[PDB]
């Protein structure tokens, strides 16, 4: 069965640096022929669907990995939010909470 497990549920970052968000699936039954879609979906307080300051390293795909980096993390990035892969018509969804620690 398609599941998406996220290997660790929170993230501590500083701010000003990057954050590699893990989310892994069951790459064994995707096709690039049905498609793969992985979207990382900030739950609260964002007006787009997916986060618009992570980026998708693509190279991690077939290895069942959805790694979803921000390279300069910021105090509104944090919280909770949904990483979500689909294969085709199979999907699943596992939550992760970014922590942003500043000093000022
Ligand atoms: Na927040």
């Amino acid at each position: 069965l398609f599941t998406v497990t996220a290997p660790k549920e929170v993230y501590t970052v500083d701010v000003g640096s990057s954050v590699s968000l893990e989310c892994d699936f069951d790459r064994r039954e995707c096709t690039e022929l049905e498609g793969i879609r992985a979207s990382l979906q900030k739950v609260e307080n964002d007006t787009s669907l997916q986060s618009e300051r992570a980026t998708l390293l693509e190279e991690q795909l077939p290895l069942g990995k959805a790694l979803f980096h921000i390279p300069s993390v910021q105090v509104r990035d944090s919280g909770q939010y949904r990483c979500l892969v689909i294969c085709g018509a199979a999907w699943d969804y596992k939550y992760l909470t970014v922590k942003v620690k500043a000093s000022y």
